[PDB]
RNA sequence: GGAUGAUCCUCAGUGGUCUGGGGUGCAAGCUGUCUAGCGACAGAGUGGUUCAAUUCCACCUUU
């Protein structure tokens, strides 16, 4: 959430530079300026109100003009109590209007996207106007064999057991995967946890209130699942809450530290996320729809930071950050290429992304496994997350950034297909020490692809 | 759920036998004497559908009759009389009547039919309705009585030794910085929690651990979905646990933009739930011996029957992952009840090479879920909290989920005899956050926490040995 | 029923826009509006009775 005063121009801020960073965005302006109205007339209207209530003591003081009010003292009794059962008509009347705007004006406030960093690329498509920066390992190689028929072929996957118990992408990962999956997460957790990450395990749902703050409506709209709860463990009480699965661990890690002072010599904070993570995938029908590749539950292991605002250490700790992931992939030899994204796919949060693009072999193609973010100071003025425990003045909040180490399902995918040969895959000699007896050496296929 | 036919005293089995069986379960047998009901209706209204059927050949019969007699007859359109009643009729009486009649009589047979269907129908939902809340056979060694602390039975115990220690596990969670409560509680809301750092490892050990031990063992590895279809759920949960334990999610049941409808989940509270949904409406193979799955799966509990239980640390929580030893059975040759012993020392072994000190009991038939036939519970001694806490349960539930799910023994050895449902087991091999508690309390030291031997192995380099304390105890 | 939430802390008092004693800081904290700035005004958990609520009452929250 930008700060107010950038509308003002009356403060330190002008609006104009807002607008246009909305187009770059590509979402459609006024909003600003439904905001300028909005907050203009509930700087107005809370002027009135003000007035009014000196009155209401004026007064009380004291003991045929309303219009405005002078050092009156004439009258009494009668003639002042009529006038101030009028001037309190028109403070119920500055209640409902002043209420009204403060919720609108904030209604506007709540999608209207951060700030860009210059380097972002400006521009809608994304295909056409994505800009490589780096480009890793063998990139051109081919294998033909795609992560479905190999997730198959070792027979690590249930695809119509999983349509039927959850209903489509819904799915049963299976015996030698499972241990698969849990090395990547060993080796990410211990990766993370020497490099001065500490770990965490977050909770999956959330208080609805919570998650307002660290989700966009479009979220909710098309990701966000929902849960209902009895909000009381007592048969007495037959009243809901409604309660949100997480999307990722960054939403219940952001709010972690939710209205606090965070001391400046504690400040850079590490979070190693552990997470399962829910996401209805509204946006993507008959999209990579055979495989595991894109479900709507999965484990991934993230890496959210606190960072203090003042000089670059925000973008110095995000290069960090994306180099980490980046020494993580090309651990496990994945040939990849990072990306920067267009201010259009820009979530209203982040002020820029990069994004790790993975090879396919046997697909043929690039496919996203990790993205990182920079959402500055946004995230924390919503969650009020302010920088020191109280010297005077002015509120400086932190800078918050995540970005994912592992996504497991999609970087198993990556790993089949990059290491696969004539009897099955080769494990990558990273995970050879937690793959169990039998499995270090290879992946043996046990089972044949279907037709 | 049960089988009918031991519902049917003209058929197989007794229904004296079933209200004896709710006593013990100390619920209402009232549900059976209105099963019993239903059921009857069910079969009144069968009987005059088979009837009504034979009627209703019976005038396309009559009719075949008319055209060879005479081609022309009497008259075409006058109306039927006192015949229609359909409780009494004959060939005579249809004889009678011209081809016209009988013709529209056939129709409102017919139409009768029709009604009967519906009729059927309702009784079917509500003999159902009956059938759905009324509990599987008991076991004779189960014990009988409502309240379990008084009338519980131990059968096993092991390790040493009813020993006390201090600091409770909701001390050391804290003390050893793996437990943030308050923040977590204005998250999630009430008894929610973030497991941060070195438990987080500690936790993964387990599942490591366990997923090894019982991959040795011939148990196949799986993964669940968290959340499973209302129907799907329905068929695998009771009413009461729909009430007080399955939160409900709630999707959008399609992913287009276009698309308004919304379709409703449960977040399942063990991973038995989607496993037994694994192998739905399908026949299981004799050849394929009992086949041992390891699932892995978190769980979520509403938790709402207990307030003011446990409520600081992390040992009664709404989220927390599992690992379950799900295997289904042959019911010939007590094969479910011999496996069922194995699974349970199988837990036991698992129990016995953490040192973790325990002792098994047989639980009450007032406590038993409709499911089960049988529940032991491994209940692992804290020294630090001064007592012994449930840790893992093990139940039999015979033929009743599997007669539920439709899962048969195959095609079975001959046919046209009588259609046998396997058995099939569940049982909770870790539960990782009581489990923590209980090494927390077992390998508690003034350092910190001992490493027991076998998760060093999996501990990352630094904390193979042990887990020390940065925090004193509140 | 008692305690509580936002006027430096603390005890006591009180319908007069708060008072007094003791302690602490500086030459009295927080939010918001107005003014170019100086500075002024408004807000004290929510409502009521009262012109007037720190008090009286209703009420809640955390405990
Ligand atoms: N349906 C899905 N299943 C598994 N992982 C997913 C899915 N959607 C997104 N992700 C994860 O998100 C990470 C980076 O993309 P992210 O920016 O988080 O979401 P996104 O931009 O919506 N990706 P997508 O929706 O697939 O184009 C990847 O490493 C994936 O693991
Ligand atoms: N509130 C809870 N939080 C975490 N795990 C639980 C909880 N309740 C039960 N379990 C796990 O499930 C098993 C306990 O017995 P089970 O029969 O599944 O539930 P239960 O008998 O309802 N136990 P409880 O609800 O604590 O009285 C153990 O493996 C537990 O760790």
């Amino acid at each position: 959430v930008l700060d107010l005063d950038l509308f003002r121009v009356d403060k330190g801020g002008d609006p104009a530079l807002i607008r246009e960073t909305q187009e770059k965005r590509f979402k459609d302006p006024g909003l600003v300026d439904q905001l300028v109205k909005a907050d203009s007339e509930w700087r107005r209207c809370r002027f009135r109100a003000d007035n009014l209530n000196k009155l209401k003591n004026l007064c009380s003081k004291t003991i045929f003009d309303d219009l405005t009010a002078d050092a009156l003292a004439n009258l009494k009794v009668s003639q002042i109590k009529k006038v101030r059962l009028l001037i309190d008509e028109a403070i119920l009347k500055c209640d409902a209007e002043r209420i009204k705007l403060e919720a609108e004006r904030f209604e506007n406030l709540r999608e209207i996207g951060n700030l860009l960093h210059p380097s972002v690329p400006i521009s809608n498509d994304e295909d056409v106007d994505n800009k490589v920066e780096r480009i890793w390992g063998d990139c051109t190689v081919r294998k033909k064999y795609s992560h479905v028929d190999l997730v198959v072929m070792v027979d690590g996957f249930e695809g119509e057991k999983g349509a039927v118990v959850a209903g489509s992408r819904g799915y049963f990962l299976k015996g030698v995967l499972v241990f698969l999956e849990q090395a990547l997460i060993q080796y990410a957790l211990r990766t993370l946890g020497s490099r001065g990450y500490i770990p965490i395990y977050t909770p999956f749902f959330m208080r609805k209130e919570v998650m307002q703050e660290v989700a966009q409506l479009s979220q909710f709209d098309e990701e966000l699942y929902k849960v209902i709860g009895k909000g009381s463990e007592k048969s007495d009480d037959n009243s809901y809450d409604e309660k949100y699965l997480i999307a990722t661990s960054e939403q219940p890690i952001a709010a972690l530290h939710r209205d606090e002072w965070l001391r400046p010599e504690d400040l850079p904070i590490k979070y190693a996320g552990l997470s399962t993570c829910f996401r209805q995938e509204v946006g993507s029908h008959g999209r990579d729809t055979r495989g595991i590749f894109r479900v709507h539950q999965f484990e991934k292991i993230e890496q959210f930071v606190y960072s203090s605002p003042h000089d670059n250490k925000s973008w110095e700790m995000f290069e960090e950050m994306i180099t980490t992931a980046e020494e993580f992939y090309q651990s496990l030899g994945i040939p990849y290429h990072i990306v920067n994204i267009v201010s259009g796919s820009l979530n209203h949060a982040a002020s820029k992304k990069l994004d790790l693009e993975a090879w396919f072999p046997g697909s043929g193609a690039f496919r996203e496994l990790v993205s990182c973010s920079n959402c500055t100071d946004y995230q924390a003025r919503r969650l009020r997350i302010r920088y020191g425990q109280t010297m005077m003045d002015k509120v400086e909040f932190v800078h918050m950034l995540n970005a994912t180490m592992c996504a497991t399902t999609r970087t198993i995918c990556a790993i089949l297909e990059n290491y696969q040969t004539k009897k099955g895959i080769t494990v990558p000699e990273k995970l050879k020490e937690f793959m169990p007896p039998g499995l270090q050496e290879l992946i043996p296929f046990v089972k044949p692809a279907p037709i």
